[PDB]
């Protein structure tokens, strides 16, 4: 089966759900008005996520794994980028 | 192995642990005074969860997957119900 | 593939990432100034985690599963220990 990870923030809330499906991770988003496909698109068979706020600014970290390789993907409001995480 | 997902809220805290075992997801609850089996029961092989507070009110969302179908289940204080979540899979 | 779980707290933030690989769960840590290996080391094939702050103090619960048995491991600042969690 597909494998998911979820995070949320605030009271509306905002929710992000990441799904690993046949080696591809995609993202679905809720901000109070319906679900849509987010910007996140990266390879992986496994996903986890965490997020935190600084004021009202969200910071998301997605950990994508294929075999024994885990890559951290980062969002701070302006595009996804690879983080410094190493195993 | 069985697959779990966990969430917590507050500082006591309250904890909810969802376990997918042989296609069924069940819930175990902690509110500071021992574990007990909760009201959540849905089919699935994979599970994730998130939760948030609005003042003192807890809201939980559980994402249950079987094959490529993921269903969202919602708790807003008065029973579990199916949410609007969908995914293009 | 390996399976991970992640938690974070505060605004720095602190992050903990747990990886289940070859039946062992290990932990990598971030507190704002580089990644390092954490104290957590327990058996498991599946992992989930949650954490909460009590003032400035972190409390972590890791749920490690092997077969149909899930064990809860607890951190309250002074070593990891098995918690009271049980399933069915
Ligand atoms: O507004 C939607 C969005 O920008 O929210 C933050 C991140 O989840 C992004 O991947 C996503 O596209
Ligand atoms: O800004 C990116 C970064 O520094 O954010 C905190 C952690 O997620 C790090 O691994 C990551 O490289
Ligand atoms: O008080 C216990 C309970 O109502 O808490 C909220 C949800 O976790 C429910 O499934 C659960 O039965
Ligand atoms: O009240 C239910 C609901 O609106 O809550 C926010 C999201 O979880 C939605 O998918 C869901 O339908
Ligand atoms: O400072 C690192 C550390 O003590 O943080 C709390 C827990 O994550 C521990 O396993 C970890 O070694
Ligand atoms: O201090 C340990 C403990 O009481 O913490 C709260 C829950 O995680 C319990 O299962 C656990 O035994």
């Amino acid at each position: 089966s597909v494998q998911t990870a979820a995070t949320s923030w605030g009271t509306v809330p905002s929710i992000r759900v990441y799904t690993a499906n046949n080696g591809k991770i995609t993202e679905r988003c809720w901000d109070g008005k319906g679900w849509y496909t987010g910007a996140f698109n990266e390879p992986g068979d496994n996903v986890s996520v965490t997020s935190w706020l600084v004021g009202s600014a969200i910071h998301i970290r997605v950990y994508a794994s294929t075999g024994t390789t885990t890559t951290e993907w980062c969002w701070d409001g302006k595009g996804w980028y690879k983080g410094a995480y190493t195993s």
